Protein backbone atom coordinates (compact mmCIF):
# COMPACT_ATOMS: atom_id res chain seq x y z
CA UNK A 1 0.00 0.00 0.00
CA UNK A 2 0.68 3.77 -0.44
CA UNK A 3 3.25 3.29 -3.24
CA UNK A 4 2.23 6.10 -5.57
CA UNK A 5 4.80 8.83 -6.18
CA UNK A 6 3.86 12.14 -7.80
CA UNK A 7 6.12 14.72 -9.42
CA UNK A 8 4.29 17.82 -8.20
CA UNK A 9 2.74 17.37 -4.76
CA UNK A 10 2.20 15.02 -1.83
CA UNK A 11 2.86 11.32 -2.54
CA UNK A 12 0.16 8.68 -2.04
CA UNK A 13 1.66 8.02 1.41
CA UNK A 14 1.83 11.76 2.20
CA UNK A 15 -1.84 12.19 1.32
CA UNK A 16 -2.80 9.18 3.40
CA UNK A 17 -0.81 10.43 6.41
CA UNK A 18 -2.43 13.84 6.21
CA UNK A 19 -5.96 12.42 6.00
CA UNK A 20 -5.31 9.90 8.78
CA UNK A 21 -3.78 12.54 11.04
CA UNK A 22 -6.72 14.85 10.32
CA UNK A 23 -9.22 12.13 11.29
CA UNK A 24 -7.36 11.55 14.59
CA UNK A 25 -7.89 15.26 15.33
CA UNK A 26 -11.58 15.05 14.46
CA UNK A 27 -11.21 16.72 11.06
CA UNK A 28 -12.17 15.67 7.53
CA UNK A 29 -9.31 16.99 5.41
CA UNK A 30 -10.57 15.52 2.12
CA UNK A 31 -11.94 18.89 0.93
CA UNK A 32 -8.52 20.45 1.59
CA UNK A 33 -6.19 17.70 0.41
CA UNK A 34 -5.34 19.41 -2.89
CA UNK A 35 -4.63 22.76 -1.17
CA UNK A 36 -2.29 21.07 1.30
CA UNK A 37 -0.65 19.18 -1.55
CA UNK A 38 -0.04 22.47 -3.39
CA UNK A 39 1.27 24.12 -0.20
CA UNK A 40 3.68 21.23 0.17
CA UNK A 41 4.80 21.68 -3.46
CA UNK A 42 5.35 25.41 -2.77
CA UNK A 43 7.43 24.66 0.30
CA UNK A 44 9.54 22.36 -1.86
CA UNK A 45 9.80 24.90 -4.67
CA UNK A 46 11.16 27.33 -2.04
CA UNK A 47 11.22 11.74 4.87
CA UNK A 48 11.11 15.41 4.05
CA UNK A 49 7.47 14.88 3.17
CA UNK A 50 6.52 13.34 6.50
CA UNK A 51 8.12 16.26 8.35
CA UNK A 52 5.94 18.74 6.42
CA UNK A 53 2.79 16.67 6.92
CA UNK A 54 3.55 16.74 10.65
CA UNK A 55 3.83 20.56 10.57
CA UNK A 56 0.45 20.70 8.83
CA UNK A 57 -1.07 18.48 11.51
CA UNK A 58 0.63 20.19 14.45
CA UNK A 59 -0.73 23.52 13.16
CA UNK A 60 -4.19 21.97 12.92
CA UNK A 61 -4.14 21.01 16.61
CA UNK A 62 -5.40 24.58 17.18
CA UNK A 63 -8.83 23.25 16.18
CA UNK A 64 -8.89 21.21 19.43
CA UNK A 65 -9.90 24.51 21.08
CA UNK A 66 -13.36 25.83 20.12
CA UNK A 67 -11.89 29.28 19.40
CA UNK A 68 -12.36 29.60 15.64
CA UNK A 69 -16.00 30.47 14.95
CA UNK A 70 -17.02 33.05 12.36
CA UNK A 71 -15.00 35.89 10.79
CA UNK A 72 -12.56 36.55 13.66
CA UNK A 73 -9.50 38.72 13.02
CA UNK A 74 -6.48 36.53 13.79
CA UNK A 75 -2.78 37.38 14.06
CA UNK A 76 -0.20 34.67 13.47
CA UNK A 77 2.90 36.23 15.00
CA UNK A 78 6.27 35.03 13.73
CA UNK A 79 4.56 32.86 11.11
CA UNK A 80 7.79 31.86 9.34
CA UNK A 81 6.76 29.98 6.20
CA UNK A 82 3.16 30.23 7.36
CA UNK A 83 2.72 28.00 10.41
CA UNK A 84 0.32 27.62 12.07
CA UNK A 85 -1.57 30.31 10.13
CA UNK A 86 -1.89 28.84 6.63
CA UNK A 87 -3.16 25.41 7.69
CA UNK A 88 -5.63 27.14 10.06
CA UNK A 89 -6.86 29.45 7.29
CA UNK A 90 -7.23 26.62 4.79
CA UNK A 91 -9.53 24.66 7.10
CA UNK A 92 -11.30 27.71 8.60
CA UNK A 93 -11.64 30.05 5.59
CA UNK A 94 -13.87 32.60 7.41
CA UNK A 95 -11.00 33.68 9.66
CA UNK A 96 -9.48 37.02 8.67
CA UNK A 97 -5.80 36.25 8.95
CA UNK A 98 -2.78 38.53 9.23
CA UNK A 99 0.51 36.62 9.21
CA UNK A 100 3.47 38.62 10.54
CA UNK A 101 7.20 37.90 10.41
CA UNK A 102 10.32 40.01 10.93
CA UNK A 103 12.00 38.17 8.08
CA UNK A 104 11.08 39.58 4.67
CA UNK A 105 11.76 36.39 2.67
CA UNK A 106 9.39 34.42 4.90
CA UNK A 107 6.67 37.04 4.38
CA UNK A 108 7.24 36.93 0.61
CA UNK A 109 6.82 33.15 0.63
CA UNK A 110 3.55 33.39 2.58
CA UNK A 111 2.26 36.10 0.24
CA UNK A 112 3.01 33.87 -2.79
CA UNK A 113 1.30 30.91 -1.09
CA UNK A 114 -1.82 32.99 -0.51
CA UNK A 115 -1.79 34.10 -4.16
CA UNK A 116 -1.13 30.58 -5.53
CA UNK A 117 -3.63 28.83 -3.22
CA UNK A 118 -6.14 31.58 -3.93
CA UNK A 119 -6.91 32.27 -0.24
CA UNK A 120 -9.18 35.28 0.38
CA UNK A 121 -9.02 37.23 3.64
CA UNK A 122 -5.41 36.41 4.43
CA UNK A 123 -2.45 38.73 4.26
CA UNK A 124 1.22 38.49 5.09
CA UNK A 125 2.95 41.43 6.75
CA UNK A 126 6.66 42.15 7.22
CA UNK A 127 7.15 43.69 10.67
CA UNK A 128 8.37 43.38 14.26
CA UNK A 129 5.82 42.55 16.96
CA UNK A 130 7.28 45.24 19.23
CA UNK A 131 6.72 47.92 16.57
CA UNK A 132 3.39 46.79 15.12
CA UNK A 133 1.75 46.49 18.53
CA UNK A 134 2.25 50.25 19.06
CA UNK A 135 0.38 51.11 15.90
CA UNK A 136 -3.28 52.03 16.25
CA UNK A 137 -3.89 49.71 13.29
CA UNK A 138 -2.84 46.59 15.22
CA UNK A 139 -2.83 47.25 18.95
CA UNK A 140 -5.75 45.50 20.62
CA UNK A 141 -7.27 45.05 17.18
CA UNK A 142 -7.38 41.23 17.05
CA UNK A 143 -9.81 38.71 18.50
CA UNK A 144 -7.22 35.93 18.30
CA UNK A 145 -3.47 35.63 18.07
CA UNK A 146 -1.33 32.52 17.68
CA UNK A 147 2.39 31.78 17.72
CA UNK A 148 4.50 28.64 17.31
CA UNK A 149 8.24 28.36 17.96
CA UNK A 150 8.77 32.08 18.57
CA UNK A 151 9.92 32.68 22.18
CA UNK A 152 9.66 31.48 25.81
CA UNK A 153 6.22 32.20 27.29
CA UNK A 154 7.40 35.16 29.40
CA UNK A 155 8.73 36.95 26.33
CA UNK A 156 6.02 35.76 23.97
CA UNK A 157 3.25 37.03 26.23
CA UNK A 158 4.61 40.57 26.01
CA UNK A 159 4.71 40.14 22.23
CA UNK A 160 1.20 38.69 21.86
CA UNK A 161 -1.07 40.21 24.51
CA UNK A 162 -0.91 43.81 23.21
CA UNK A 163 -2.51 42.72 19.89
CA UNK A 164 -5.64 41.40 21.59
CA UNK A 165 -8.83 43.38 22.01
CA UNK A 166 -10.21 42.92 25.52
CA UNK A 167 -12.06 39.61 25.61
CA UNK A 168 -9.78 38.15 22.93
CA UNK A 169 -7.50 35.13 23.33
CA UNK A 170 -4.03 34.05 22.24
CA UNK A 171 -2.74 30.53 21.79
CA UNK A 172 0.94 29.93 22.40
CA UNK A 173 1.69 26.58 20.78
CA UNK A 174 4.18 24.68 22.90
CA UNK A 175 6.06 21.38 22.94
CA UNK A 176 6.42 18.56 25.54
CA UNK A 177 7.89 20.74 28.32
CA UNK A 178 6.06 23.80 29.64
CA UNK A 179 6.62 23.51 33.41
CA UNK A 180 9.55 26.02 33.64
CA UNK A 181 8.14 28.55 31.20
CA UNK A 182 4.73 28.52 32.88
CA UNK A 183 5.91 28.68 36.51
CA UNK A 184 6.58 32.43 36.89
CA UNK A 185 4.06 33.52 34.24
CA UNK A 186 0.78 34.67 35.86
CA UNK A 187 2.12 37.87 37.49
CA UNK A 188 3.69 38.88 34.18
CA UNK A 189 0.37 38.29 32.41
CA UNK A 190 -1.38 40.59 34.92
CA UNK A 191 1.05 43.40 34.09
CA UNK A 192 0.07 43.04 30.43
CA UNK A 193 -3.69 42.93 30.98
CA UNK A 194 -3.83 39.15 30.54
CA UNK A 195 -4.82 36.05 32.54
CA UNK A 196 -3.67 32.49 32.02
CA UNK A 197 -6.39 30.47 30.32
CA UNK A 198 -6.36 26.71 29.99
CA UNK A 199 -3.27 24.73 29.14
CA UNK A 200 -4.45 21.97 26.86
CA UNK A 201 -2.24 18.88 26.81
CA UNK A 202 -2.50 16.67 23.72
CA UNK A 203 -0.55 13.96 21.83
CA UNK A 204 0.33 14.48 18.12
CA UNK A 205 -1.61 12.04 15.98
CA UNK A 206 1.10 10.20 14.01
CA UNK A 207 4.09 10.71 16.25
CA UNK A 208 2.52 10.57 19.71
CA UNK A 209 4.71 13.51 20.80
CA UNK A 210 3.41 15.66 23.64
CA UNK A 211 2.19 19.19 22.88
CA UNK A 212 0.62 21.96 24.93
CA UNK A 213 -1.73 24.70 23.76
CA UNK A 214 -1.31 27.58 26.23
CA UNK A 215 -4.26 29.95 26.14
CA UNK A 216 -3.79 33.57 27.20
CA UNK A 217 -6.96 35.55 27.88
CA UNK A 218 -7.10 39.32 27.37
CA UNK A 219 -8.88 40.81 30.32
CA UNK A 220 -7.91 44.48 30.50
CA UNK A 221 -6.11 46.99 28.26
CA UNK A 222 -2.32 46.61 28.06
CA UNK A 223 -0.45 49.47 29.77
CA UNK A 224 1.45 51.82 27.43
CA UNK A 225 4.85 50.54 28.64
CA UNK A 226 4.30 47.37 26.62
CA UNK A 227 5.54 46.01 24.44
CA UNK A 228 9.04 47.38 25.02
CA UNK A 229 11.41 48.10 22.13
CA UNK A 230 12.50 45.50 19.59
CA UNK A 231 14.76 42.99 21.29
CA UNK A 232 14.14 44.28 24.81
CA UNK A 233 11.54 41.69 25.83
CA UNK A 234 13.96 38.96 24.79
CA UNK A 235 16.97 40.56 26.55
CA UNK A 236 15.06 41.45 29.75
CA UNK A 237 11.95 39.30 29.95
CA UNK A 238 9.16 40.10 32.41
CA UNK A 239 9.70 36.71 34.05
C1 LIG B 1 11.68 29.37 14.58
S1 LIG B 1 10.61 30.34 13.49
C2 LIG B 1 9.02 29.49 13.66
C3 LIG B 1 8.10 29.91 12.52
C4 LIG B 1 6.68 29.34 12.50
N1 LIG B 1 5.83 29.99 13.50
C5 LIG B 1 6.73 27.83 12.69
O1 LIG B 1 6.31 27.31 13.72
O2 LIG B 1 7.18 27.11 11.80
C6 LIG B 1 10.35 31.88 14.42
C7 LIG B 1 9.94 33.03 13.50
O3 LIG B 1 9.46 34.14 14.23
C8 LIG B 1 9.95 35.34 13.68
N2 LIG B 1 10.01 36.30 14.80
C9 LIG B 1 10.71 36.14 15.97
N3 LIG B 1 10.50 37.23 16.74
C10 LIG B 1 9.70 38.10 16.07
C11 LIG B 1 9.19 39.35 16.38
N4 LIG B 1 9.49 39.91 17.54
N5 LIG B 1 8.38 40.00 15.48
C12 LIG B 1 8.07 39.40 14.28
N6 LIG B 1 8.57 38.16 13.96
C13 LIG B 1 9.38 37.53 14.84
C14 LIG B 1 11.31 34.99 13.08
O4 LIG B 1 11.63 35.86 12.01
C15 LIG B 1 11.09 33.55 12.64
O5 LIG B 1 10.69 33.50 11.29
Amino acid sequence: MFHGKHPGGLSERGRALLLEGGKALGLDLKPHLEAFSRLYALLQEAGEEEVVVKHFLDSLTLLRLPLWQGPLRVLDLGTGAGFPGLPLKIVRPELELVLVDATRKKVAFVERAIEVLGLKGARALWGRAEVLAREAGHREAYARAVARAVAPLCVLSELLLPFLEVGGAAVAMKGPRVEEELAPLPPALERLGGRLGEVLALQLPLSGEARHLVVLEKTAPTPPAYPRRPGVPERHPLC
